[PDB]
């Protein structure tokens, strides 16, 4: 295990670009990390955006978030207006969270879950 609940990460999910995320615990499974049927590690993340989004991401697609500027380093290794706007909001939220401790990030950004 490389990450804990509240840690800031970059995540590549589907066709979305590398997105700023916070590692969190799955509301149903009650785990933030698990081992696949193939034996690979996965993490549960929550995307930084205006609208809440979450996903179980493979270890190879989860990177440590050090700052917005390292996005060019990730793009070097390897969009709609509505999505671009949400990414800019997400980057602003991740930059504020970098100035906080893991414990503070949990109290401020963890999604509110309703059984409905």
């Amino acid at each position: 295990v490389k990450f804990q609940v509240g840690d800031l990460v970059w995540s590549k999910v589907g066709t979305y670009p590398w997105w700023p995320c916070m590692v969190s615990s799955d509301p149903q499974l009650e785990v933030h990390t698990k081992i696949n049927t193939r034996g690979a590690r996965e993490y549960h993340v929550q995307f930084f955006s205006n609208q809440p989004e979450r996903a179980w991401v493979h270890e190879k697609r989860v990177r440590e978030y050090k700052g917005h500027k390292q996005y060019e380093e990730l793009l070097a290794e390897a969009r709609p207006q509505r999505e671009r706007a949400q990414w800019d909001i997400g980057i602003a939220h991740a930059e504020k969270a970098l100035k906080m401790t893991r414990e503070e990030r949990i109290e401020q950004y963890t999604f509110i879950y309703i059984d409905k």
